[PDB]
């Protein structure tokens, strides 16, 4: 039926792994194990349509990006993730912004800003000024858990709806 092709990306331990896990597979993965390349499919109702689902789980750590740009070529849509308790991983977001750019040669691409391990109390993101960040590109900032599973289906999912939109 019809496919849907998503990418998350993002900085080293944001939870991307943890997150593509948590929606397809329904636990969540405690040790960090750094990824290369990952690929997840799966059949889902979304909305009503009967659709695949391709997932491409990217790695945020310099050393193990290697053809990254590659893999993300054939993306459709972006979860560009961060973590609320890496001040870092979110000023960050910018240089993954320009990537799919590049990747994708385009600044009208399907994206979703994603702020991870909102179960955790470490924050130092505030949910206003990620929301901030979301508004200039004019996409959805949407907090998730892949511990507790908060937001996770709705993050993937208006992903899907973004993409829908474009
Ligand atoms: N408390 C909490 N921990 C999380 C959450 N998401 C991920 N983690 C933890 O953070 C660590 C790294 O998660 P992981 O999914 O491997 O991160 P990644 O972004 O995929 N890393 P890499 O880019 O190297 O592939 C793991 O110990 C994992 O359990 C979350 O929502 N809450
Ligand atoms: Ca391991
Ligand atoms: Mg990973
Ligand atoms: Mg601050």
């Amino acid at each position: 039926m019809t496919e849907y092709k998503l990418v998350v990306v993002g900085a080293g331990g944001v939870g991307k792994s943890a997150l593509t896990i948590q929606l397809i597979q329904n636990h969540f993965v405690d040790e960090y194990d750094p990824t290369i390349e990952d690929s997840y499919r799966k059949q889902v109702v979304i909305d009503g349509e009967t659709c695949l689902l391709d997932i491409l789980d990217t790695a945020g750590v310099e050393e193990y990006s290697a053809m990254r740009d590659q893999y993300m070529r054939t993306g459709e849509g972006f979860l560009c993730v961060f973590a609320i308790n890496n001040t870092k991983s979110f000023e960050d977001i910018h240089q993954y912004r320009e990537q799919i750019k590049r990747v994708k040669d385009s600044d009208d691409v399907p994206m979703v800003l994603v702020g991870n391990k909102c179960d955790l109390a470490a924050r130092t993101v505030e949910s206003r000024q990620a929301q901030d960040l979301a508004r200039s590109y004019g996409i959805p900032y949407i907090e998730t858990s892949a511990k507790t599973r908060q937001g996770v289906e709705d993050a993937f999912y208006t992903l899907v709806r973004e993409i829908r939109q474009h």
